[PDB]
């Protein structure tokens, strides 16, 4: 048994990139991934973490800033699927503005403006770009299927 994403407690979005699969984000206080590794010494897992991340810029149109940070993060493979974790930096606004230029803060500014949650705020402006501040502290994301969406996928 695995837990939900798409909970009350939690904050979730799917893009499907084909007819088939997708990649569900989700807003979370549960962790996924035990470890804090992101083992990509192989090509072809290399790859699948940059296509599913630029699946994600390309719909959202994110312009990530580069201010040389870092959100902690781990990630694992099932067969093929990824499941990406980030351990988010946003509790406190120094914190956001530290966090600012990663891929999680252009998704949760995403979902800020999109209504898809109340629980991330405005931090700092800098670059055209909205540093978030919130509470959560994971984002997740999933190659997972529209009919499976709902339930977190076993990572490993
Ligand atoms: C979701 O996972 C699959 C599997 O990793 C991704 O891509 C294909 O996987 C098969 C193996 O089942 C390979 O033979 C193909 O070469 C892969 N295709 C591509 C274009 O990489 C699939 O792309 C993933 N989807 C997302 C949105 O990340
Ligand atoms: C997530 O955890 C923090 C405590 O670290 C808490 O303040 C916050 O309200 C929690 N959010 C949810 C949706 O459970
Ligand atoms: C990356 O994963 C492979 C898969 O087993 C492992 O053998 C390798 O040791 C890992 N990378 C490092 C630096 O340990």
């Amino acid at each position: 048994t695995m837990p939900l994403s798409c909970s009350k407690n939690n904050s979730h979005h799917y893009i499907q990139v084909r007819n088939d699969t997708g990649l569900e984000l989700t807003l979370t206080n549960t962790s996924l991934l035990d470890h804090k590794f992101c083992n990509l010494s192989d090509a072809h897992k290399r790859n699948l973490y940059d296509k599913a991340l630029m699946s994600i810029v390309t719909t959202f149109h994110l312009n990530i800033p580069n201010f040389n940070q870092y959100e902690v993060m781990s990630c694992d493979f099932n067969g093929g699927k990824i499941t990406v974790q980030y351990n988010l930096s946003h509790s406190s606004y120094v914190d956001a503005a530290n966090h600012c230029g990663t891929i999680a803060n252009g998704i949760m500014d995403t979902f800020r403006r999109m209504y898809w949650s109340n629980a991330l705020s405005p931090s700092e402006y800098i670059s055209g770009t909205t540093c978030i501040q919130t509470a959560y502290q994971y984002l997740i994301i999933q190659n997972t299927t529209w009919e499976d969406h709902c339930v977190f996928s076993r990572p490993s």
